């Protein structure tokens, strides 16, 4: 296989995407590139150029300038926070915060920097509200209003990496301390043997459910540990990492058929408690070589890479008792190439390419449609049918796994290279 040329038809799909995008969707959150029309995400009929925002750094990383500035100057020129409208906190910061400082950190602009600092801020008000610093979901982004304190781990712990690097850039300290203190809570809370419920209420501070789990609804608080290490040298955040993923490797490693999975588990016994995987939780396979546990993360890679050959497209829920889809339809999900990139960054074995390659070239014979790439309605006819939308976030995470994998581009120092779990690059960037 030819890497460069690889990488140089995923540069010439992203902005044949990117030019959809302009013609169809021009400042707004999503486009649907079936029927070229466009959504909201955050609030509706208040879009906040999401997938714009999302698309910079992706942009800046394969040497697409032109497309890049664009961007920025729509970005400096119109997006603004100051609405009266509800905001979930957790999407805000991982889509908006962090897509506006990894264009920052790219291009060295002031403006990108205040906008996610000012964005931060009014997000600020939702940990605020919490006598535990454990965020709300929903904020008003000019009111301060909160609404809806039954959360979850992800959602109360996916701030650190973009608010600790707020603090970096900036100087205050509160950004950091206050992500730090969310995730704290709730490993203080961890059960003797070493696990934490995935469902976490702001007000009171206890548990909602009983299970622990790796995959959606608590997936990125895992994430944020090692990765707070590794961004800001954090000796918590080191200990913690390692320490939940040994509770998961004890109490949550299952094989049925021969393949590794991590269902959910009652928190405090241990006792299975569901059958069902997400695709999201491939993850975790990346996750698992970055804290020093690379066998069991091959391993786990293993089992969506048996799903990818036998599905063609990975089902976005799966039984772990039968190997089969829970559901037919899709998210355009990236977090398959996600692994791949991570555990390739470790040893640069040629296989992750392999791999990601049927990946990328899976999404092209599924997901192309007339003015982008959408999610799918059902794996299981042939063609497989689409749904007519392109979320945020394939903008910043799938094409720039692809390309990172294949282009040893000369705009990453790919030793410094750190990725938020929506794909931001909060280190690494080499000037040009
Ligand atoms: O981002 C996704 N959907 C929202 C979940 C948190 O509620 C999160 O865990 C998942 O990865
Ligand atoms: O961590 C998150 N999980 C859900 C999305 C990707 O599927 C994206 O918002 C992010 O990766
Ligand atoms: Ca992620
Ligand atoms: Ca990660
Ligand atoms: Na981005």
């Amino acid at each position: 296989e030819d890497w460069k040329a690889l990488a140089a038809d995923v540069r010439s799909e992203f902005q044949w995407a990117w030019q959809g995008y302009v013609a169809k969707a021009w400042g707004k959150d999503e486009i649907n590139p079936v029927s070229g029309t466009s959504r909201s995400f955050f609030i509706e009929g208040h879009d906040l150029g999401l997938s714009l925002v999302e698309a910079l750094d992706t942009l800046w990383i394969m040497g697409l300038d032109a497309e890049f500035q664009a961007g920025v100057d729509w970005v400096k020129a119109n997006l603004s926070f100051d609405v009266d409208g509800n905001a979930q906190v957790f999407e805000t910061n991982i889509r908006l915060v962090g897509g506006l400082l990894s264009a920052h950190l790219a291009s060295g602009d002031p403006v990108l920097l205040a906008k996610a600092r000012d964005l931060a801020d009014r997000l600020a008000k939702a940990f605020e509200a919490s006598p535990h610093g454990l965020p709300w979901r929903y904020v008003n982004l000019r009111t301060g209003a909160v609404s809806d304190p039954e959360t979850n781990l992800a959602e109360i712990g996916t701030y650190l990496s973009e608010f600790g690097v707020l603090s970096q850039l900036t100087g205050e300290r509160k950004y950091f301390d206050m992500a730090k203190r969310a995730m704290r809570h709730t490993l203080d809370r961890r059960s003797k043997i070493g696990l934490m419920a995935a469902n976490i209420h702001a007000m009171t501070g206890a548990f909602t459910s009983r299970n622990a789990s790796i995959d959606v609804y608590a997936d990125s608080f895992y994430e944020y540990l090692w990765d707070a290490w590794a961004l800001f040298g954090d000796e918590d955040c080191k200990r913690w990492a390692v320490e939940c993923v040994d509770a998961q490797l004890a109490h949550q490693a299952k094989r049925y058929d021969g393949r590794l999975w991590f269902p959910m588990v009652d928190f405090e016994t241990g006792a299975v408690t569901g059958t069902a995987q997400s695709e999201l939780a491939a993850y975790y396979a990346g996750l698992l070589g970055q804290v020093g546990r690379k066998a069991q993360g091959d391993d786990y890679l293993a089992s969506f890479t048996y799903l990818q050959a036998t599905f063609g497209v990975i089902p976005e829920s799966i039984d772990v008792t039968t190997g089969q889809p829970r559901r037919k339809h899709t998210g355009l999900r990236p977090e398959y190439p996600d692994a791949c990139l991570n555990l390739w960054l470790i040893d640069r074995d040629p296989r992750y390419r392999r791999l990601a390659a049927i990946h990328y070239r899976e999404m092209k014979a599924t997901s192309r449609a007339a003015f982008g790439y959408t999610a799918l309605k059902d794996i299981t006819t042939r063609p497989m049918t689409q749904d007519d939308n392109c979320p945020g976030y394939w903008w910043s995470e799938q094409m720039k796994y692809y390309y990172l994998l294949f282009s040893d581009t000369p705009r990453i120092d790919y030793g410094q290279l750190q990725l938020s779990t929506e794909a931001n690059v909060l280190r690494g960037f080499r000037k040009v």
